[PDB]
């Protein structure tokens, strides 16, 4: 029926790691999708080699499309250059078929699970007093990494003096706020396997809900069963993974309680879609990550349509609402679900003539 | 002492997938590094990612560059876009080190398990009946060839092949073996087009014709339970890796007894310090090895690490009786006579870019840091 | 290139345990390589094996001769007189390479991982006392053994009586300098596995690094294994194991936390490499073992090569003054990366005239 | 009482790959045991390091003497120098009990499993057309056959074998079937010289040729996953253990069930008490064996233990019928009629070295303790 | 050489599970070997069947006899009549063998492994006091039944309350001896998998050496695996099962801590020899197992020649000095090495002659 006519990438010297990808139907319409990092590379991929094999195409089969972005000769099974072009894009088409069809995003996947979703917020100061503030605002759970600085050092190895430090924050939230919020310790894929044992130990006595990424890196599906085996933490992992074959190898091995991932990292909406029918297969909770705007509106859509979702992350600090004309509405710690069709979220028009924005665009745009 | 000043990323419009990276350092000289596919997202890493990571540094800390670049945030563990940048300087780097030191590239790696390789040839001249080609591949002294016969039929569909196409895809297997008996391995390459049972099938109908391999047989080859169980049912010779990256997915195909053969790409799979350490998994495996070979600095670059390689018993090839564009390109090209690819005993890679190359007619020629 | 020229080996009867092996090129330069134990079987087999298995061949080519010297018909795959002997010649070689290319050994075999390693000392009466020196000199660590004068009376029981006096030492540390240094139990390969899990539990309460060496003996892999899984203390394995095999076999089987090789037993520097590299994919830390000042310098350049490497052995001690010209540079429980090409240390001239020193020679000396 | 007072080892010229090891006992008694390969580095570990751990103990307490000597802190858990000294003296020991109980010394094992075993020749005479000797072979009443034609090519490469090579190597089974049919057992020795794709090509390609056994296939026995998938692809009869030593190794190989057949040197292994350990381990998993032969006592020594294990099938021998080089150095030899040897009736090990042996020209004799 | 010429059996209507088997060879001497449980169908098989198959037979054979005797076509692999028959047999055959080459029955096995060994004494009233008088006497361990009973209620369930007075005897040894003597709990083969898990988690606080046959019945390999894994309690297993198999397959399955075996039940001295063989490979511990006086020499022996036994089980209170000439020697808790030739004991001339002794013979008595 519609088929796909242009592609358009924007890059914004403001924000190096971001890029947005709009794709135009024949029908008039255009769809938003977005990624993160080394996006002059994923601009590359996408005008390169993502447009020829796309434009001209019928909009409406998103699911084969991403199996054939998803599949590329090198660099498949993994959060590539090639792979987040890949997401980007499926997101635009989830978007798409959301316009086409009057419905929100999550809806066209095959409907809500969920009305509402908790929330998440994402110290080194003071993080009961941090603390004190996301409980008032009704936030039920937050995140902190305070070892990251340590892997520095040496990623294989962390002394007793290192750990006592990084574990005060832990100490503080619990003095000031007892159990009233959660906490989710990251350690973003820094630590070998010793180190991230040591860690996971001595967050026993703090009752952190997850610890996130323990192992550099995350396709060390044996190294992480391992750490949860020995240690018996709640290990969460998935942020920076993509395809459903490194989740299905993981979910499969026991190696983790949560997974999370993001949806312009890991494939897309439709990937992601196949990843929460894993998790629930395994019936092992979800959440989904949040980079840009888009990332997060699309993430939300997947939290609500995940049959185990359980949080999703926003930040608190985001400048998003100068990109783009909706933002998801969070009410006391608890992100709702969006009512517009589609994604729900466009660009400003105004975004393409910001000071010093690359515009790169593929096909005939309108 | 010697630090890294500059990075520079050459590509031609008459090779479009290509992509050559000079290194430069203080003490003059230049180290070459090459890959292949995506060569706009490639050079997009290696000047806004990879070029303020490295310059500056030593460039003799290969093995802790190289673990850097391997590991960047996203991208990890698949010959993703990152994962091709990384291994193109690392190249540049123990072509540099070589240099420094005066050895050829395979000996900076510690030395050459061999003086010589076997070699099988794919391609030749200008443009990258099998019994007619068998009978002059065997007179030119090949020990074995390569084809892919199955590989229009899977865009019919990945994931059956019905027994008429079965019977055409043989045909050149037949031919072969008429011609020239067990005068020449035969390889069959399947490019990771198939799902599970047309695998299956198609390596069950190899049986007769004694294949030495069937290389990459299933869409992808990061699906080693799918691998390991057509190797169990089949017992068919499995060669993988071609096109896959980093130990673990090398470390994890070779635990799973899913392969007979360890394929590498040294511009796909993180590079010679990270095919050193495959060849070396290979060699705890007792498993054998062979380069796969895209541009000449590829062709290379395998060459050292099969002269390196505890395991390797071939390395894929350019044809040596037939001229090429690789000839073009760079100064240099292996002596390969009857079959026999032989040692360099050129310092460092032992092969550099020739003086017009930067000034070929549309050449895109980006620069990153000081170059003198 | 430059070919093997003369074998020569060094016994001094002040030191029967070690032996020293010098190995000359025809270019002039004589590389230095060491082993421990066994010093006259080790000689044999230098002079009756290896040195017609050698001599002549271009030197360039370490991995290869290795390979073939690791690989005798019988012996190979353990730490045998066979597979010091390769350990020795395999140090002497890339000494060489060092020298011929004019860098450190740890840039020979691909380049520094870092500038500087940690460093552990290596109780009866004090250990409180003793660990006081010690984090006042800086050693973020310390390894003890006070429980191997009860294995003599039997290594598969240890009584509660016995286990305790064996934990005094551990008390001391803890009350005299809390967790301001890190403490690591020495089995030395003592123990059958129920006196192994006895002492493991009751080391819980002290916070050890690692027990190191409990099973005797090492290559009892599902022993070790089991022990882990039951006790979840943190094991270190490999002193005294040679090949890669064993390492991968350990590795694979979850059985240790950390990795510990000798360069002199394990097959040498390119087999530590490839155990580096082993340690690397599992993404557990290594650490070096140190008998003579030759072991003590190839650690190092392991230890600075070595991805996921966190200690170096040292001595306090250790005379190594009064046979080669150089020693690492230790600073405030730290070693440094050595500049001098090579392996950076040389026997001193008058070795060779010390009184009764044996020194035997094959080829053509210089 | 009767205490351990000296050791000698002897050493000739002519035989430089062999040590006899003779211990001493106040009893007037001495024991006679022997190794083979690294005879110097063997002969300084005896003097060096066993000499004094066992000058004093009484001699009776074989199986404690052979778990210290067999646990030295570095060489435990293969066939090192040490476990090789270890085993000559176990041999020695158990040669003295035999002698102290008037037994011959699979009696002081335990006993006989049966009066007699099953042989096959490999070596003859003084030195050390396949259908020809098969038919000589059997009729001589030889059950069993052992050849090893495709060694040479693994100096080519031990990863790949040609094609060629391969049709090369099965000639010589391709004859002694015509000349002999089923009238005789053949067992292929590969001598642990091939990786994992050459061992499968050539287990594969004796399946029509119906060999009793493929020995050693993979360099080296260690590797037993390799062997396990080896065993699991090919579905070949396997026998290893010849150059490996101490239990694990051999109970490792058995669970993982790699082998068909376990073979073991007793002079390698650790000796007759850990052999009798590696029967054991045979007997639990039903598995069958066969004692490997060197010099004279390990000869002596694998019959002894042949006899006394529950599960052994064959003994590998010298030629019954063709005059030997043993015969020059000890006073008996094992009765080999018509593929058979007899369980020997003489007390302990049953042969000693002659009285010569000690003055031939240039033998090393080296002592430690009070020689008598 | 010397042949097997009469098989003679003793039954006292005093002692009934026991029985007395006495081989006679040609040679003049007469071995002794014992059983216990089922002793008139013992009876029955060694005249009925074990006499025919062994009359005549050379009797330095031991070992193919033994293989013989415990392979019939039914009731091997298992504590049967049939194999307490062939135990007993093998016994005296070995006893044979150390008075033919006059040398102790250990030496005839192989040769000590060490000069004595630690015994245990083999507690509803004060268990406490009871451990006084035991270590004041030198026991370095006791042994205790307290939860027997309870099982006759039910073997699959084990009421909070009655676990409560299982456990009082524990804390009465605790309170009175502290960690002077080591405790093990015997559960005799009674439990279902609940119950067994029940005790064995609420006995970690008494720290005992190990819990003995926890399952109903120890055959039950799966069983024990999963309690020793969920417990991580210290498992005892193998007093009532005979053959290598079973004891390969616990060892194997990682099941238990410590090897236990009786060698009137197990196969004998040669099959005993073997599963110490296999308690050395995995390098566990073993104990023997003590119902008659030949039962408690024959353990002896081989707890002497077990490179891993810690251990042997004695009794206090036994009689068995009015059946046999010699005993074991026992020196404050330590048994030492018997140095008389053969098992080192002999039945009394009178006991043939007690009131309604049951004697049967076959073949040709002396």
């Amino acid at each position: 029926l519609p088929r796909i006519t242009a592609l358009r990438t924007i890059r914004l010297p403001e924000r190096p790691k971001l890029i947005w990808v709009e794709v135009e139907t024949e029908d008039g319409l255009t769809g938003l999708g977005e990624t993160f990092r080394g996006a002059q590379a994923v601009e590359a991929v996408l005008h390169e080699q993502t447009a020829p094999a796309i434009i001209g195409r019928a909009a409406e089969n998103i699911t084969s499309i991403s199996s054939e972005l998803l599949n590329p000769y090198v660099g498949f099974g993994s959060s590539s250059a090639e792979v987040r072009a890949a997401s980007a894009v499926d997101i635009a088409l989830w978007d798409l078929a959301g316009q086409r069809a009057g419905v929100p995003l999550h809806v066209a996947l095959g409907g809500a699970a969920r009305d509402r979703v908790p929330v998440y917020a994402t110290f080194m100061r003071d993080a009961g007093v941090l603390a004190e503030s996301l409980v008032a605002e009704g936030y039920a759970a937050m995140k902190i990494w305070p070892f990251d600085d340590f892997a520095s050092i040496t990623p294989h190895h962390i002394s007793l003096t290192d750990l006592k430090d990084g574990l005060e924050p832990f100490r503080k939230i619990r003095a000031a706020v007892g159990q009233r919020i959660e906490i989710m310790c990251e350690l973003h894929s820094l630590w070998g396997t010793h180190a991230a044992a040591r860690i996971c130990n001595a967050l026993a006595d703090y009752g952190v809900l997850w610890v996130e990424d323990p192992i550099a890196k995350m396709d060390n599906i044996p190294a992480v069963a391992d750490l949860r085996r020995q240690t018996r933490a709640p290990i969460c992992g998935g942020e920076n993974l993509a395809g459903t074959r490194r989740f299905h190898e993981m979910l499969c091995a026991d190696a983790i309680d949560f997974v999370m991932l993001d949806l312009t990292w890991c494939g897309g909406l439709s990937e992601g879609r196949k990843i929460a029918a894993l998790a629930e297969t395994h019936a092992r909770p979800l959440a989904p990550h949040x980079t840009g705007p888009v990332a997060l509106m699309a993430g939300l859509h997947l939290a609500l349509h995940a049959p185990t979702a359980i949080f999703q992350e926003v930040v608190r600090a985001s400048w998003y609402a100068d990109l783009v004309d909706h933002l998801p509405v969070i009410q006391e710690g608890i992100a709702l679900a969006p009512t517009r069709p589609g994604l729900g979220t466009a660009l400003l028009p105004h975004v393409r003539k910001i000071a010093g924005a690359v515009v790169r665009e593929s096909g005939k745009p309108r």
